[PDB]
């Protein structure tokens, strides 16, 4: 029940590791949104250029 020096150190590192893991997870999540957004933009931009080619 008492909290030992070794436990405090181990808990403190694990805290840091989880926070680093969340940073990693948040980046993968944001890059995933960034890629799907860019893929739809590129599609729409390609479509827009097809349309304008046919209007020329
Ligand atoms: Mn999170």
């Amino acid at each position: 029940e008492v909290q030992t020096l070794n436990e405090d150190i181990f808990l403190k590192h694990l805290r840091e590791r989880i926070l680093v893991l969340f940073e990693g997870l948040n980046s993968i999540k944001k890059d995933d949104l960034e890629n799907r957004l860019n893929l739809t933009i590129n599609f729409l931009e390609f479509l827009l250029a097809n349309i304008e080619d046919k209007l020329k």
